[PDB]
């Protein structure tokens, strides 16, 4: 029932509230998602002036309601499944040799619109490390969200790690662990094993002067024969 909701162009909200090391920041954004081809196009804006931390560390913070699932696995689409009445998505995201991020979201339909509302607070980060430093480039993050289903909660988590691009060559890893549970009371669909196959890539308005990201993003499930 919440599927028939994604059959169109559905227009996406993202409000983030966020406080890291002594940092308090907002990011609103706006655009429109296509799950029939798991496409997502969004333009996001801090709000409270210069983002404290890389546009990049926030991408999979600031919508898997739209992936794509192929028709011989849209069995074990939970996110779409818990629509209008939306989830709750948690965070941890571990950044290797240092700080970390845990984010609680509510992704649900206000009218015709799909909002995602999100706090975040980042603790134990090192002042001179990649991400207060602003070391990481600005380009694309791809990577497969392994999902698993969470009988207990009724409903999912999911882990997988991303591959941050470093100005000097190298790795900041970010190992994510994620649950989501409905907010409704409603049945939901609980998945075998699969995973979301998500590549983002990050551009720039080029007459934007706030600090701000755009996003072209696909996610596409799979794993399932
Ligand atoms: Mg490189």
């Amino acid at each position: 029932k919440g599927e028939e909701l994604f059959t169109g162009v559905v227009p996406i909200l993202v409000e983030l509230d966020g406080d890291v090391n002594g940092h308090k920041f907002s990011v609103s954004g706006e655009g429109e998602g296509d799950a029939t081809y798991g496409k997502l196009t969004l333009k996001f804006i801090c709000t409270t002036g210069k983002l404290p931390v890389p546009w990049p560390t926030l991408v999979t913070t600031l919508v898997q309601c739209f992936a794509r699932y192929p028709d011989h696995m849209k069995q074990h689409d939970f996110f779409k499944s818990a629509m209008p009445e939306g989830y709750v998505q948690e965070r941890t995201i571990f950044f290797k040799d240092d700080g970390n991020y845990k984010t609680r979201a509510e992704v649900k339909f206000e009218g015709d619109t799909l909002v995602n509302r999100i706090e975040l607070k980042g603790i134990d980060f090192k002042e001179d490390g990649n991400i207060l430093g602003h070391k990481l480039e600005y380009n694309y993050i791809s990577g497969n969200v392994y999902i698993t289903a969470d009988k207990q909660k009724n409903g999912i988590k999911a882990n997988f790690k991303i591959r941050h691009n470093i100005e000097d060559g190298g790795v900041q890893l970010a190992d994510h662990y994620q649950q989501n549970t409905p907010i409704g009371d409603g049945p939901v669909l609980l998945p075998d094993n699969h995973y979301l196959s998500t590549q983002s890539a990050l551009s720039k308005d080029p007459n934007e002067k706030r600090d701000h990201m755009v996003l072209l993003e696909f996610l596409t499930a799979a794993g399932i024969t």
